[PDB]
């Protein structure tokens, strides 16, 4: 009804042909359809508008309208978001969907407006897997001394240092070059990102560790969103609901497709045995306990309880 022409900028870090990049184009299509072509979303993928930290700041200030980012960089504004960098929180994607779409996920999204952001909903980045260029990693012992890029918060740094890595926080947009030049030995990310950001080309080793699950938050600038009419807000939130469903499906198919592609493209795949997984859990347990104070005890306990019920 009350919809005026709008042009809406949507930058992101992943490649345009990643599952989430394709979901961003899907969001653009749905926004156009629901607005009779009046609201036009322009996507800028592959880091064209900067990494997550810059995208977040652009939404706060108003130079950008929409983005998706990992939860990890949000921890520098809202420490409770660091909960998702704890290892082995979610047994599988069904547990993740339930927790994130339920009250514990909502409690965290509800903290965003005070920082100038609207958490429209959660999208799936996914289960993270270790890659490197030094040696196969199939044992906890093999992590020792690996120079491993991590996401930029205290939880990620502390977890990987606790596992023996030389952990190097770096923005995602600098990662391919750091791997290619061997400024770092490795990194960790979902399979479809390892594929579509081309990290595999410079990472002969992959471990199916699935050690952490990363949500994306699908974000709007609060300053911008608040100036929309209710009908315009409804286009955005309806398109966000449609796109979340599309994105999670595309992500899960993308993960299966990525493992097949990586094996065909000269990547050597390992895993941690059940005994090595046990060693990792035992090693990180005291680190996780100490990190509760930095994240927020009630957030950690609430998320763990929600995951158990799920
Ligand atoms: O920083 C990482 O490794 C991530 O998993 C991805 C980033 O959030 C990326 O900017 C998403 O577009």
């Amino acid at each position: 009804k009350d919809i005026k022409p709008r042009i809406i900028r949507f930058g992101y870090g992943l490649a345009d042909d990643s599952p989430t990049g394709k979901a961003s184009a899907h969001f653009a299509e749905v926004v156009s359809k629901l607005s009779d072509g009046k609201m036009k979303v322009k996507t800028f993928g592959n880091g064209a508008l900067g990494p997550d930290e810059q995208l977040i700041n652009s939404l706060i200030s108003g130079s950008g309208e929409i983005t998706f980012v990992s939860t990890a960089p949000i921890a520098s504004l809202i420490p409770e978001f660091g909960v998702f960098d704890l290892p082995f929180l979610f047994d599988n994607e069904k547990v993740a969907d339930t927790v994130l779409d339920g009250p514990e996920g909502k409690k965290l999204l509800d903290k965003l407006p005070a920082k100038g952001l609207i958490g429209l909903n959660y999208w799936e980045n996914g289960f993270r897997n270790i890659t490197n260029s030094r040696h196969e990693i199939s044992k906890l012992d093999d992590i020792g001394g690996i120079k491993l890029r991590v996401m930029q918060n205290q939880v990620a740094l502390s977890v990987f240092k606790g596992l023996g890595a030389n952990a190097i926080p770096m923005p995602f947009t600098e990662l391919f070059t750091a791997l290619e030049t061997k400024t770092v030995d490795g990194q960790e990310n979902p399979l479809s990102t390892i594929q579509t950001s081309k990290f595999y080309e410079v990472q002969p080793y992959l471990t199916l560790s699935n050690h952490v699950y990363t949500p994306f938050v699908f974000l709007a600038s609060k300053k911008w969103f608040d100036q929309l009419s209710q009908d315009e807000k409804d286009v955005i939130t309806q398109a966000a609901a449609d796109s979340q469903a599309f994105q999670r499906k595309a992500s899960r198919q993308g993960n299966e497709d990525a493992l097949k592609y990586l094996k065909e493209h000269n990547v050597k795949v390992a895993e941690f045995s059940t005994e090595e997984r046990e060693k990792i859990r035992e090693k990180v347990a005291p680190i996780v306990e100490s990190l509760k104070a930095k994240i927020g005890k009630e957030t950690v306990e609430g998320v763990l309880d929600a995951a158990k019920k799920a």
